[PDB]
């Protein structure tokens, strides 16, 4: 037929083409930021954010990206600039050979944000929460996007506002070669994103006051949505593969369908009545590959399955620490034997331990208990294998895991040490840290 209806396989196997062989793999790196007024601290403007966005096309050479008539974002190459519901100012990289390059990606923007932002006073704020402002003092983008996302937020869930216009992280996107890698590569990334949950938090401030949290940004993930967040238990069950993921992706409810330029409201309905052609909200219309990628793109767990693989744990900081993330997970996961190891450490985790440590983290950080010990002690046999494999791949890029290497160390968090400063120095305002934390 001339065109025959996307099947079940055929989803499947779009994802199945993001199988690369080992030489082709890369790294990927996004990041989040929260601009301010430097004067009042106060969170910057749409307004504000189109200047920047506008001085950066010109003066760098970026192409705008429009919604409507409205400045949304730029791209240059495979990077590109976008911004999240409450104005978080994001930086999508290349995917990149070496954690030399990535860092390297990283000084270059936020070389240019400031050269911007400095003319205007505006600073940039790395961290997993916004620490002082409201919910209702976050100025929210013009993206319809967003515009379902918030009015649907309500009905599951306290805290997915809170994640859309206040949290930021900085993640990695890895590469798999096969159906038994990608396998391999998830199991090893759920069972240890509460680590990395752990060695990153920094947002123990909520509105000015600590919060009792040390990540609370990881926190607001389990008050968010139940239907597309979390551990993902069934990737642990001998049964997955990618055929168990997308029927997963399929049961998950949709967001929205982007059809000519808009987007249509899909919330309380699935992508299997969209396959169907039983859709409400598009009646008799049939899912395309564009449809499909868009809804994987509607799903949040604490790693995600698209063409590439996606390590969602990790709060935003700091530029060492931007750095330090991707080298984490490479270091982890892109060697074989590192890789067995891994999973040889967790192959006895259950299903609850997975689930304690991803609830626990956020507030007692390496601190949690497990088992005979504190986390931080699995900590330092995994941040030992993180750095073998940074060793065996021979760039000489072991340097980029300094930055978590006193944290597993210690104990203490990037979070605890700054509640340390606020009961000290700072005298219990949280006004400093936009200096301490300024990019
Ligand atoms: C609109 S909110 C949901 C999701 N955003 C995130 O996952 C952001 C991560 C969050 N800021 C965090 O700190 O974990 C998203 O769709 N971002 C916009 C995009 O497609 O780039
Ligand atoms: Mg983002």
């Amino acid at each position: 037929v001339a065109t025959e209806p996307l099947t079940r396989e055929d989803l499947i196997a779009y994802l199945a083409s993001g199988c690369k062989s080992k030489e082709k793999w890369r790294i990927g790196t996004e990041h989040e930021k929260f601009g301010f007024e430097v004067n009042t601290l106060r969170p910057m403007k749409y307004d504000q954010i189109a200047e920047l966005l506008n001085s950066i096309a010109e003066r760098f050479e970026w192409e705008k990206v429009m919604e409507g008539d409205k400045i949304i974002g730029l791209k240059q190459g495979k990077q590109s600039i976008s911004l999240e519901p409450g104005g978080q100012f994001e930086l999508s990289g290349a995917p990149l050979e070496t954690l030399h390059q990535t860092c390297a990606e990283v000084n270059s923007h936020l070389y240019q944000v400031k050269a911007v932002a400095e003319e205007m006073g505006i600073g940039f704020l790395g961290m997993g929460f916004q620490p002082k402002w409201r919910r209702e003092d976050i100025p929210t983008m013009p993206k319809g996007r967003y515009d379902i996302m918030r009015n649907y937020m309500p009905k599951v869930g306290s805290l997915g506002l809170d994640m859309m216009l206040r949290t930021c992280t900085v993640q990695v996107n890895l590469d798999f070669s096969s159906e038994a890698d990608m396998i391999r590569k998830f199991r090893a990334g759920l069972a240890l994103q509460p680590i990395a949950t752990a060695l990153f938090a920094n947002s123990p401030f909520t509105e000015g006051k600590p919060n009792g949290f040390l990540s609370m940004r990881s926190h607001i993930w389990t008050d968010t949505d139940k239907d597309r967040t979390g551990m993902l238990p069934f990737v642990f069950d001998d049964s997955f593969g990618f055929e168990q993921y997308v029927d997963y992706a399929l049961d998950v409810p949709m967001y929205f369908a982007y059809r000519n330029g808009k987007y249509v409201d899909c919330t309380g309905m699935t992508f299997r009545q969209f396959l169907a052609g039983k859709l409400p909200c598009l009646p008799g219309e049939l899912p395309t590959y564009n449809d499909w990628e868009n809804h994987l793109t509607t799903i949040f767990p604490e790693v995600r399955l698209k063409r590439y693989m996606e390590m969602r744990g990790a709060d935003g900081g700091p530029w060492r620490r931007l750095c330090a993330l991707p080298a984490f997970w490479v270091g982890l996961l892109y060697d074989e034997d590192v890789l067995q190891s891994v999973l040889d450490l967790t192959a006895d985790w259950t299903p609850a331990e997975r689930e304690m440590l991803r609830n626990k983290v956020p507030v007692t950080g390496l601190k949690t208990p497990f088992r005979d010990g504190l986390l931080k002690h699995v900590a330092e046999d995994v941040l030992k294998l993180a750095k073998d494999g940074l060793e065996r791949r021979g760039y000489k890029e072991v340097g980029f895991l300094n930055a978590v290497t006193e944290v597993v160390r210690t104990g203490v968090t990037p979070a605890e040490n700054l509640l340390e400063m606020y009961n000290g120095e700072w005298g219990q305002s949280v006004d400093p840290v936009f200096q301490e934390l300024l990019y």
